[PDB]
């Protein structure tokens, strides 16, 4: 079961560590699937209708392109990025997975997080130089890791995080 976020954007079909992003952008509808392991999504507009959408919404059956992706066929006109594992820090926690990509003014990011104590706890990291990293504990979203991340703003160090993850286990 996929939850569906509709808006002038696009669709979203969300599960805990995986999304399906239709984005109606410029020429027409683009694509980002990701899963625990792999990121991919389309350098050009995809054969993909708005009844397909909604059939997806629907039936939860996603469109025939994606489930070549999902089964590991990738079209031609696309990027494939393979992702870090789960965050260690938070992986005993069980953390939700996300990335945020160009699609929303990103260098393609991961970022794994979990709702603990009515706070966010995300580590955000840069898909492509996975040694940049942004762990975040406050009030906000999971994406003010990757937004963070994006500004290089300072985050919290692995000790801190630590703490913080400790103190919420």
């Amino acid at each position: 079961m996929y939850s569906v976020k509709k808006s002038k954007s696009g669709y979203i079909f969300d599960k805990p560590r995986e999304r399906i992003a239709f984005m109606f952008l410029k020429d027409g509808t683009y694509f980002m699937y990701h899963d625990g392991r792999i990121l991919c999504y389309s350098l050009k507009p995809v054969d993909v209708s708005r009844e397909e959408l909604e059939e997806f919404e629907r039936t939860g059956e996603p469109p025939e392109l994606i489930k070549r992706v999902k089964a590991g066929k990738y079209p031609e006109n696309c990027v494939v990025k393979e992702l870090p594992p789960i965050d260690k820090g938070l992986a005993q926690l069980n953390p939700n997975r996300k990335c945020v990509i160009i699609f929303t003014g990103f260098q393609d990011t991961v970022i794994d997080y979990v709702e603990c104590n009515g706070e966010t706890l995300a580590v955000a990291r840069l898909i492509d130089e996975p040694g940049k990293v942004c762990r975040f504990a406050g009030k906000g979203n999971y994406k003010v890791a990757a937004v963070k991340l994006k500004r290089n703003e300072p985050c919290l160090t692995r000790e801190e995080f630590l703490k913080k993850v400790e103190e919420c286990r």
